């Protein structure tokens, strides 16, 4: 039923654009919407990856591995999946592992990967990639991992265990003024509603 | 040790601004974030999304999802019920109202998160995630009547919360849609849990 008439420039920055968006609504009817979209994407398949990494060790509860960072969009610090943007001819899963370690310092292995997933459909375009990875932290490539940060990354990596994901983010925002992402609260959300 | 220094406008839409953000980095340089806020917010967060879990006795318990063009996607979205908060509502009135307005279903609290961020690398938007049961079997619930605002226009998927993450995939698969990254995310740790 509905498309995309037109989509007009408003503002063009270096790394994000505001668009006037038209459309035709399901009663015929023109309308419009203000629509915020990246200007890095190319062919990729999506604008960026999340990592979901479960440390793996013997004799250990699995833990989720999440990243602490400020945000200039935020204002503040974020507890976050690993991240970044995809680069040109990469691979969801060759952006994952690599972003993986550049942040964390873990080496990775491919669980699964996610279709391109919205990140907030009704004021953007970004999508990612959400893609599941294990960390063997039995291998000694893991043993004393060391982010390789790229330039004006600077990046805490917090392991929480999986079994109590939600309480310890919890603890954590008590703490502390720090923000959660959604999709983090979100699958911390289901591990207990499981 | 990261803080804003400044914000300059760059452009405002009604909906949406972009600035530019300038902050000093850990080392103690100054560098600049291209950031996208809303216009909208007064509030706890700018928005809430609703985790619906349905739940009809002799029946799998399932979770309401919400399927609608998004003009910034150019496409449709399968996504958790949501919207802005109004000014002077609390997010659990924000819940039960748009979880109302978009399935028509009425519901109730069951947890109410804290303010988490949608995007942060490069929106300031938050989100309130509220998780709200509904009772199925409820006379108010048999034939549920969807109160949609004007220009809203809402299709209503249930799925088993069991099956959550390959149901999802087979609608990606069969309906070309882009499933929200917060509701892969649930449905992720749905399968992952224990
Ligand atoms: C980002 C953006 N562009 S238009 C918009 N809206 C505000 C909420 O109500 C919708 C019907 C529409 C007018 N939000
Ligand atoms: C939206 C936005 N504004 S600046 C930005 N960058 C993303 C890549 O990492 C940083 C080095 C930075 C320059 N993304
Ligand atoms: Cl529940
Ligand atoms: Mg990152
Ligand atoms: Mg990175
Ligand atoms: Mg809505
Ligand atoms: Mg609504």
């Amino acid at each position: 039923k509905q498309y995309i008439i037109s989509e007009e420039l408003i503002s063009e920055g270096k790394w994000v654009k505001l668009e006037k968006t038209t459309y035709m609504d399901p009663t015929g009817k023109t309308r419009t919407w203000e629509s915020v979209k990246r200007t890095t994407r190319k062919e990729q398949t999506a604008d960026g990856v999340a990592v979901i990494p479960v440390l793996q060790r013997t004799l250990h509860y699995e833990c989720i591995v999440l990243v602490k960072q400020f945000r200039p969009p935020m204002g503040g610090y974020c507890i976050e999946f690993p991240a970044g943007l995809i680069d040109d001819g990469e691979t969801p899963e060759a952006a994952a592992l690599r972003e993986l370690e550049e942040e964390t310092g873990y080496k990775g292995d491919i669980a699964e990967c996610s279709p391109a997933v919205c990140m907030d459909p009704g004021l953007s375009n970004c999508t990612i990639h959400i893609v599941t990875v294990t960390i063997n932290g039995d291998d000694a490539e893991n043993a004393r991992p060391k982010p390789k940060p790229g330039d004006g990354e600077f990046v805490e990596v917090i392991s929480l265990p999986k079994n109590d994901l939600l309480q310890r983010l919890d603890a954590l925002v008590a703490e502390e003024h720090l923000t959660v992402d959604a999709r983090v609260y979100s699958y911390a959300l289901a591990l207990k509603h499981a």
